[PDB]
């Protein structure tokens, strides 16, 4: 297109929500071609990040770790405002792996506090696909310090399987997952810092071990578990976009499959099915489809059952209606 | 179906064989749906490891590490009895990422030492699947322990490649990649404890390093070396099931390939094809399917090459029949 | 028949450095050949990193990684493989592409003052790892560099799932190299006399799982600066990327892998659209990308502790026109 028949396409502001929540869309596309509009400003604040008062000075798009889940449809653009306030003591700057050139927009979003910036892209590409931050020379420390999110491309048409078949879901939820590289003192506590600076030094150090000190989702231990579980009842189709900017993961619903499973997060390449445990690679977004079919509590993992367990990959889905005792039941209870 | 449906079905009771072997199955389905029964006593016993003497307290499903392949067609109901004696010291479950509910079947199965329970689940997907220990709390220990096995669900009408053409191996073996997290004292050296429980604290703080001290096949470094090489000839056909309940791997076969792999396990999802080398992400089954075409000595392994060859992740397969110099031929021997 | 491999064509052809790739057609240009390589086998201290850290490497025809090699489905690989009697250890070679005797490792162990000719069909399509693999000494010889790849084109050239042709521009092989470089107590990495004298303290970093380094082309900064990888805007470039000891997760930061055989081997159909790929350790895979955007490109590792921090980050320099359609400023950097 000219910049003319850009210039002439309609607009729609978008408003975001906080993971694991998505803003609200239509999958298949309402209309033709347009200029999707979003705002982010970014906050650096301490987050805490377990229940010993483990603290990270976060890079937090929209206020939240991870960044919201943006949502348009292929050959749609995205112009998103990126906002860096003069409360912050940092430059930063986005890359969309959605996109196409300067570095993913890394080239052309470079902000000081006090300043801000407008890119537009074009999705040209159907699929989930993670941004994050990248300032030449620190790049690996802002994704760290949870700099990064996603976005889905939906192509036009809405999803379909394999064969073509539409896949239609009742719900989406979005889980990031974040490797954090906590510094120590000689007695194993974590070190507790008044500037993003002043941890620098002490987090490169860690991050050379390769061995993140947590390992969570949307933030903290805990955070998609408890009050924050994510619901489900039985028949429901569900949509699960899970990120990972630097690490590998390997995520598992507990009690349950990917059905559909995107692994690359690509809408092109043909969902694998049946899944058990999926496999997405740090710089990736993948996506799994659902039919819930028992009630109950299900665990949602990063199955390196270590990762889950004791550094924090753990999330929890509520699920209500009526037990299955054909797909499991308990012919004889625990008993002497 | 119904409760009388089901019980209307025939029972097969089916003894297991110890890994890597298989209990003898069919791999066209005989008749309709079946109820497979299965038992398994877990045994907590110590298993040394390695050639120095190492030690480990393992949770053996069945006395053995991995747990034994089940093996059922898909639609089939897997009827286990599991039972806990009262020798251990231990509460104990199993989670079937072939199942669906109850988180596997764990919510359903929690035994004390001197309980067991009866657990039937349709196998309602066709795959290779992981089975694992996992007790509320202290889930990890128990599977990197060797608290983990896997099934195979086969379609009734047997294994085909990804555009029809039937697959019939001529014999199975299964691999179980077991993780562990061996602590040391300040020698270096491995330590050894009376009960389960004193390692716990321990052990859990190897697990945090997410650096294995040995990572074997068939519970030891070389157990399926010497005379305990797996076997075949020129011209046969076999598949070997690969499971790594808690960590990924990279299975080769050094000197071959495999023809078709399912990678990810599901064979709904269409195998990938002249693989050098494949791989299964942690908390999930694969499988490989290989014509033998050249006699000798093969090794198969993690192809992390330290892994493989410092941690334990080796084994052999001695190979029967006549040399195909076509395939490849040494012009000029090692010479001056 | 047995006449008929003896009547096969033999060519010679000469190899060179990576990341480039030697003389081949994408189409098999006639029938089956025997194609003839020599490779050299070099023990010597490179320096991997900007503080002069050294490693006695293994190199094959002189470089890490080696050089890569290009044949056609049901082609025969012919390679002499000599090992100079300056050198110290005893090498050999398996490749991954091969069917038989450990991949040719068991009948190419060569002394120093040895050489050894080793024939192979490839009959399998892709692009596949080799390495050195001395019995007992297996890890130490491929992390010392010891491995590179060959790329066992179809007879027909590349493809897309749906059968239409996939033509390149140019071709860029890298190989992507764990280093573990022993440390003293001070933190300062350690130099040694002769390449033995390394093996404990090296095996001992291995145990870690945790590379100090992680490299392309066999050392920090390889490809970059003026020695980054080119192209220009609606050029087809494929990228060949080999790991033969641990996993890695590719990726074209401002770009995509548009066809991307993750698990190297053609007969399985490419993924598409990809943002970052997985190619196991002991694999090669294989990414196809058309140019859209001029500009400096950095292609890395995406755990980017591993890209930025450990050394696995290379740059493509690309020429041509911006095009603001794909993406534009609107409102630059401003107070
Ligand atoms: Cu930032
Ligand atoms: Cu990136
Ligand atoms: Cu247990
Ligand atoms: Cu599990
Ligand atoms: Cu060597
Ligand atoms: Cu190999």
């Amino acid at each position: 297109a000219t910049a003319a028949e850009i210039a002439a396409l309609p607009r729609q502001k978008v408003e975001l929500v906080d993971p694991p929540f998505v803003h609200a869309h239509s999958q298949v596309a309402e209309g033709g071609p347009k200029v999707v509009e979003f705002t982010m400003v970014i906050e650096e604040k301490k987050i805490v990040i377990d229940d010993a008062g483990t603290e990270v000075h976060a890079m937090a798009f929209n206020g939240t770790v991870p960044g919201p889940l943006m949502v348009v449809h292929q050959d749609d653009y995205l112009e998103l405002t990126l906002i860096n306030p003069e409360t912050n003591t940092l430059m930063h700057n986005i890359d969309f792996h959605a996109a196409t050139g300067a570095l993913g927009g890394g080239g052309l979003t470079e902000i000081n506090p006090g300043e801000k910036t407008i890119l537009r892209f074009k999705a040209t590409k159907p699929g989930v696909f993670v941004y994050h931050c990248a300032p030449p020379g620190m790049v690996p420390w802002h994704v760290v310090s949870g700099g990064n999110g996603a976005i889905m491309v939906l192509p036009r048409e809405g999803l379909h399987d394999g064969k073509g078949k539409a896949l239609t879901y009742d719900k989406i939820y979005y889980v990031g997952e974040q490797d954090f590289y906590v510094p120590r003192d000689e007695n194993g506590k974590y070190k507790k810092y008044e500037a993003p600076g002043d941890a620098y030094e002490d987090t490169v150090k860690v991050m050379r071990t390769l061995t993140p000190t947590h390992v969570v989702f949307n933030g903290a231990v805990g955070a998609l578990t408890g009050d924050k579980a994510m619901t489900a009842a039985v028949g429901e189709k569900v949509l699960i976009v899970h990120s990972q900017a630097n690490r590998d993961t390997r995520p598992h619903l507990i009690g349950g499959h990917g059905d559909y499973v995107w692994a690359t997060g690509k809408f092109n390449t043909p969902p694998d099915v049946d899944q058990e445990t999926w496999f997405i690679p740090g710089g990736a977004a993948g996506a799994a489809f659902y039919t819930f079919q028992q009630p109950g509590i299900y665990a949602y993992v990063n199955h390196n059952l270590i990762e889950a367990f004791e550094l924090g990959a753990a999330a929890h889905f509520k699920v209500t209606g009526e037990w299955n005792d054909d797909l499991m039941t308990s012919v004889l209870a625990p008993s002497g």
